[PDB]
């Protein structure tokens, strides 16, 4: 019997191929599943849970700052979706814990999670560039939610990531460049291979979108961004929300390990 | 006036984003746009022929020596859009400069194109030759016709098939083919960012036409390499394909979208 | 073997025997006892690697399409002391190819070092329409420097030595043509990547990519387009030929006998 | 047209910047005489392969140490190649003798040509561990700005910084983790400084896959074996096949050389 090189766990090779729609636009259905969205109170992670919902998903929205229950509301009488909003401190380990096991709970099951780990930068008494992924809570994230995949032999892990021509950091690996899509890469790459038996895992690296996230930069500093973006603009928001329905419904079941790429051209060798 | 520095066709900067549906799968929609497909009497290219034509959209598939105007038949009959099969040789540019042209006189427009040279089907100095010319110079050859249209009209999206072939001596042609075409696709979608995306499609080991050969003590040493543990099927391609062609990714550019069941990417 | 390899098992047991160098860092750089192939050494980066190869100690095959040069070899025999020889051969030409490197094994013995200039040789005269510069661009600076390595490479494989330099070109750089140009150096990169690991028993291979160089292949630019070069050049300056000389030189000789697959810019600081 | 001012470092001037006037014999470009290089880290492995190719090819030599004495290897260079030798003791963490070390260097040689930053290695031991090594950037960062003062001043220099190779996992202490950081911020130093220092000086780094040394005497037969698996040459290298891009980047070989990464891994990194 012919074992794995990467895991064996997959068993007897080969591990059989999925029974797909024969069309290509029910490929792209989240009807029947549960989407678990951080970050989703405004910016990349509310317009993902609201294509999930027209997408057929259930939303589970997570918010801390501000309340989102009118959003998770909004879900429900737009959409016909169920959708409840959840108060976490993302870089809390024990309330990832508490909050993945309540929308499990509350669900039934999770069958779609997109770590969008949050964002600072300073501000000290004075401005005139660098910006921080909080990657611990992508950790905590996806530890508990692999459990629930391997429960249930299902899922699609989706982490939003950052191109290399954008200063993106994590907080315990600071530099001038970016440092924090090494990091979501590595991090992916693992999961992958280790979560191969039961999930996919992949990530989206978004360029410059006119969101919350860069929506702190002045006009003059955007134009430095057009100039080098070969589409000649930011991406809006509504143009990442395609990438994270391919990545997470049965549109990719054989796409894993990945990073699409989703930033007007700006990566460019 | 802000000037751009990758190309200057853009005008003034920012350049306008596009209008879009604010429903997520009306984006995937192919619904009033027109394809073109080459190698799509089989394999990966048929597979992506008929996922264009279920999106509702026109569908022009492309053909060597095995006469496919049945699949065209096919495509119209089942999904209610046109189609029509041509006879081509990509590795001959007046072919090709004939059937894209044909292909627009019949269609009125085409608005995606999907360049499969790579997946499509004794003397080595021959045989690196015939591949640089198939893998190479059959997707430059449709790059340039293909660019006429998509300039002319301000609209377009063009799809680059990365071969698979060289992962099943006889591996160097074919990789070689491969790098130039990842570099000449990075070229066009700088070039063409005022009217055209360009992205390219990476395949892993598709369990299709072009692995129909190779033995079973060869596909098992894939399937301990890839983490997923399998092959893919080509129905695990054709969203790949949707999304690019699509107003799903009007954003996204010089992009190369790895399907390949985690065989490190 | 007991220790096998994952990049070459035609390696044998591992490790492989460490070379054996001189003491002296200085005479790493001596081609004395070697023979080296420069293409594309009529005029140019050509013949500059090919003459400072020649000062270095080595017997020099030159090539030629055009302007034939049996006057220039003579120069190095004469200039030298080191047996030197000039061939003709259409690169585009496969025959050609192995019939121009097969003679230049019977008259030298063998090769130690080749030099792939087709990219910043000008051979590569109107050009019917787009798709027939498209096609002699790949003819010549891609399939060209495949041609090459296939008949250097059994005789590389044959001495269990062997240095191969390709030259990435310079030209799309420069002034559209630039896509056929930088898409056949982009083939010649990877190329070179995979040679080095097939050929890894017996050779090494190499690129070396120059940026914006004063030589012939530059020799039309108008002062518009140079001056944009200085102007993004870290140094603000073209290079001279006599600044590509000393990279070649530390490739062809056992000065990086444990350098392959790698590439060598020489740009002032061009690319970052 | 007029005067054209450059879009990297105004400093330049109008361009082109003359090119310098280099003897026409290759072999000449290579020599170091009449020129000194200073290399750190040259009571030790590399560090000392370096500096006594420095010597060979005719290069008065500083040679750096701090734990174990080096003044008999200054002795060495002086009568085996005739050269001026001295060695100097520094922690080259402290970024004030770092400061000294240099101006007194300054003073007995002259001037300062060549400089060669190798940062010291460290790694891990412990009562549970029989994989990362990290260096210290910041000794690298110190010896480059004190340096840059020497060259800009004399309008003349060639910095190169030892780097290392993405497969290889080097960490630096403000960057840990479980995959190569060091290169990218040694790059992005060289890089920087390639730039500011463009009008009087180049900078390079070179990056040595595996060699067989002492900073690597310290790993078990069963993961050298591993890394001869995935070198293409089959092995590991001698320091005396780092020397040569050693002296490549000091001499005058490369004076169109700046901004670049030397690789010397036997073919290790590759798509």
């Amino acid at each position: 019997e012919i074992e794995s090189y990467c895991n064996k766990e997959l068993g007897p090779l080969p591990t059989k191929a999925p029974t797909l729609s024969k069309n290509v636009l029910d490929l792209f259905s989240l009807k029947g599943k549960v989407a678990s969205v951080t970050g989703s109170s405004g910016g990349i992670g509310w317009a993902v849970a609201e294509a999930y919902a027209q997408a057929g998903a259930d939303v589970a929205i997570w918010y801390n700052s501000h309340p989102a229950d009118e959003k998770a509301e909004h879900l429900q009488k737009t959409y016909g979706v169920h959708s409840k909003a959840y108060k976490c401190n993302i870089s809390d380990p024990k309330s990832v814990e508490e909050t993945i096991s309540q929308q499990e709970k509350d669900f039934g099951t999770i069958d779609v999670f997109v770590a969008n780990a949050g964002v600072t930068w300073t501000q000290g008494p004075e401005i005139d560039k660098i910006i921080s992924v909080d990657l611990n809570g992508v950790y905590y994230c996806s530890h508990n939610i692999g459990k629930i995949f391997k429960k249930n032999g299902k899922g699609s892990l989706i982490i939003t990531s950052s191109i290399s021509g954008k200063i993106v950091n994590i907080p315990q690996l600071q530099a001038p460049y970016n440092t924090a899509k090494a990091a979501c890469t590595h991090l992916a790459k693992s999961l992958a291979i280790e979560w191969a038996p039961f999930a996919r895992v992949n990530t989206i690296s978004p360029g410059y979108i006119d969101t919350d996230i860069t929506d702190f930069a002045s006009k003059d500093m955007k134009a430095k961004w057009w100039q080098l973006t070969p589409l000649g603009r930011e991406g809006l928001t509504q143009e990442l929300v395609g990438g994270y329905l391919y990545l997470a419904s049965n549109a990719s079941t054989f796409t894993t390990g990945s990073d699409v790429v989703i930033d007007g051209g700006y990566t460019c060798p």
